[PDB]
C-alpha cells in the first residue's frame, strides 16, 4: 500500500467514525523533502478523499506536486519540533470538540482510553485565527513529546509516527471523548491507576495492533 | 447553479444533517417581485426537495407561479425589515429545539460556533400558534441585524444574504446547540474572548469559506 | 389506502425513527367486529411488517383471519373503555424508556411537545409481568380519555382515533422524550403556558396535519 | 442452522447493535472437545464475519480447526468454571464502556433491564493488561453464576448457555447501559421491586422470547 492511499484510507476511516465537521478537517503526511508535506487539497471533504487528492507544498504553500488547504501551514511547524512524526491530523469532531469547548482534559477511566495516557497534552489557550507562524509555533510547544492535545475552545491533533498510528490515535481521541463525556453523568471521573495505564498504553500502540486495527477500518470504507 | 436547484440542494443538506422533524421544516428565497418569496410547497419534506417543488408567493398565499407551506407566510415580515437577507431557514431541528426548550441562548465556546457570536438573537417569547402577522413582527424585531435567532420553546431561523449563507448558519447554529448541550456534563460553559471570538466569526463566515463548504454539502447529497 | 398497507406503513415508519427494541412492538388496529383486534403476528418486527403480516383476533387469541404476539390481548380492554380509539402503539423506544425507568412524565416545554400537552397520561406503577387482565385494566384507567401515556420502568402507549394518529403522536412522544431528557441538562424544565400550549395542541393534532405527516413518512420508507 | 453460522450471525449482530470498538470484540463457543473453544480469527471485525472464521483452538492457542485472536485465552478459564455456559461475548461498547469508566453496576430500573436483574456482577478491579491466567482466574471468581459482568474500566462480558442467550444478553446489557446513562440526567436512578424484576427476568429469558428475537435479529444483517 503507497502513501497516497494510505492518506485516502485515513480520510475515509475518519469520515467513517464521524470526525468532519465542513472542511475543518486536516490531515498531513510528512514528504521525503525538507520544508515539505503531503496534505488534501483545498475544499474537499475526508470522504471523498482520492489518492489523487493529495498534493506536496511547501513553506509557501506552493504545491510542488500535483492548492492545498492554506489552514494547514502550520504543520510544517510541528514537523520541525518532532522528527519522529511522520503524519498530523487536525479535526472539530463532535465529541472531542465539546470536551475542548468545556476545558477539559482527557481523564484516562477505561482501557481504549490508555493510548493517550501521559500522552494527550493540553492548550488552555485559544489564540482565534492566528497566522501559521503562532498557531505552529503554540501547538508545537504546548504538544512536546505527546502524541495528540486537545486544543481548547477548538478540536484535537494528533502527532503520529505514522498515518496509521495518526489515525489510530485520532479514532480513539474521539471515542475517548465520547466516553468521558457520557461517564460525567455520574459526577466527576476517578481514572485508573497510572503504572497500569501506561501498562495498557504500551500494549494497546503496539505497531502489530495499530496496523492490524487500521486494515480492519480500511475493509470498512 | 440557478436558485431554484440551490434551493433543493439546501434542502437536502438540511435533511443529511438531521434538521427535520416532521414537515416543520421551513425554507424561502426572497423573489425578485416584491411582497413575494420562493418556498417549498406544502406536504413535502427537505430531503425529498426538487427543484420543481420550490414555488412563488405573494402576502396572500397565492403560488403565481408553479400551495405552498401557509406557516411561512411570516417570512415576509422579516424579509420586508432585512433587505440585505435573500433566504430564510426555519426548522425544529433536534438539538436547537432542546436548547430552545431550556430557554438557553448560545454560549460561544468554540471555534466552529463563531459564525454565531453576536450574531444569534433570542426571544424568549413563544407566541404559541400565532397569525403570520404577530408572528412576522415578533421574530422581525427580535432578530434585528442579526443572522440567526433561537425562539424559545420553539427551534431557531437563520436569516442568510444568500441560500448558502444560510444552510450555512442553520447547520452551525444546530452543531452548536450540540456542542454546548454536551459541554454543559462539566457545568456552566464558559465563552470564548468577544475579540477573538467576532475575529474567528469574520473568518469562517467568508464567502469562499461558506461557498466551498456549501458545494462540499451538496457533492454529499 | 387500505387499512393492511397503513398498518405496515406505520410499522415501518416506527423502526424508521428507531422505536423498535427487540419484539417489544406492538401495534393493533380496532377490527370492525367486536372483541377483536387486527395486530402483527409472533416474531415479526416493525421494519419487516408487510400487509400480508397484520391478522385478526379475539379475546382469546384465536386468529380468526390469516398465530398473534400474545402480549396484544391486553389491547381489546383499552379498546373496550374507549370507543373513539381505534388504533393502539405499544414501544420500548430508547429515550420515552429511559423517562419512564425515571419515573419522570413528560414536560411540555416546546412548541412539537404540545400534541401531549394534558394528553399524556402517567402511571407509576410497574406491574412486572401481569396477565392482560391486570395489563389491560390497569392501563385503561390510567389512560382515561388522553392519547399517550407514560408506562414507569416500562415504556408508552398512543391511543389514537386512527392508525396515522397513533403513529402521530408515538413518532412525537418519543422525540418528546429525547427532547426533555437533553434539556435536562441545564437543570428543571420551565413548562410553557397551558393555554398556548392547548392552542398548539389543537393545530397540531388537525387530522390535515397528521394526514399529511404521515403520507411524509410513508414516501420516506 | 449450524453452530459456525450462528456464531457468525451473532457477530453481525453485535456490529448491527453497534458494540465493536475495533478488534477488542471477542466471542466463543464450547467445543466439543474439552479444554478448546471456538473463536474468530485475528485481525476480523464483527460485520465481517463468516461461518469459516471461526476456528477451534486449545489451551496454547494452537489452532487445531481451520491464528485466534489470543486475548481470548481467557474464556477457557470461565468455561471451566461454568459448565453450563456455551458462548461468551466481551466487547468495548459504548455505553457500557462509560459504565465501566464510571464504575458504575447496572440499576434495574426498566422492563428490559431485567434479564440483568440479580444476573449482572461488577468487578470493581481493572487488572491492566494480565496474562490469560490473571484475567481468566479474575474474572471467573467475580462472574460466579451470573450471566454477566461489568468490568471496571474496561467493559462487560456475558455467559450464556447458548450463542444465542449471550448474544441476546449483550445487546440487552448495552442498552441496559444506556438507558441507566440518560435515565441518570434526572438524578439517582430508583431500580424496580426484586420480586417483580426476577418474573420478568424470567420471562424475557425464556427460550422461545431469546430464539425468536435472535432470529429477528438475523433477518435483519
Ligand atoms: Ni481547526
Ligand atoms: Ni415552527
Ligand atoms: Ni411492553
Ligand atoms: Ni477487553
Amino acid at each position: 500500500r503507497s502513501y497516497k492511499e494510505t492518506l485516502a484510507y485515513a480520510c475515509r476511516i475518519l469520515a467513517m467514525t464521524g470526525q468532519e465537521a465542513g472542511l475543518a478537517g486536516q490531515i498531513s503526511f510528512r514528504s521525503e523533502r525538507p520544508n515539505a508535506y503531503w496534505t488534501l487539497r483545498f475544499g474537499l471533504g475526508f470522504d471523498e478523499a482520492t489518492p489523487d487528492d493529495f498534493i506536496e507544498v511547501d513553506r509557501d504553500l506552493n504545491t510542488l506536486t500535483g492548492m492545498a488547504n492554506p489552514a494547514t501551514r502550520f504543520h510544517l511547524w510541528v514537523y520541525d519540533a518532532r522528527p519522529d512524526v511522520k503524519s498530523l491530523i487536525h479535526t472539530h469532531s463532535p465529541w472531542a470538540s465539546a470536551l475542548a469547548a468545556a476545558r477539559q482534559p482527557l481523564v484516562i477511566a477505561q482501557m481504549d482510553m490508555t493510548p493517550l495516557h501521559d500522552d494527550c497534552a493540553f492548550l488552555g489557550e485559544w489564540p482565534g485565527v492566528p497566522i501559521a507562524d503562532q498557531e505552529g509555533v503554540l501547538i508545537s510547544e504546548a504538544l512536546g513529546r505527546k502524541r495528540a492535545i486537545i486544543l481548547a475552545h477548538h478540536g484535537y491533533l494528533t502527532a503520529g509516527v505514522s498515518i496509521e498510528e495518526a489515525t489510530y490515535l485520532s479514532v480513539y481521541l474521539e471515542r475517548a471523548a465520547r466516553m468521558q463525556i457520557r461517564a460525567q453523568a455520574f459526577g466527576p471521573l476517578t481514572p485508573v491507576d497510572d503504572a497500569l495505564a501506561k501498562e495498557a498504553h504500551d500494549y494497546l500502540l503496539k505497531p502489530s495492533i495499530v496496523g492490524a486495527t487500521f486494515d480492519y477500518w480500511c475493509r470498512q470504507t
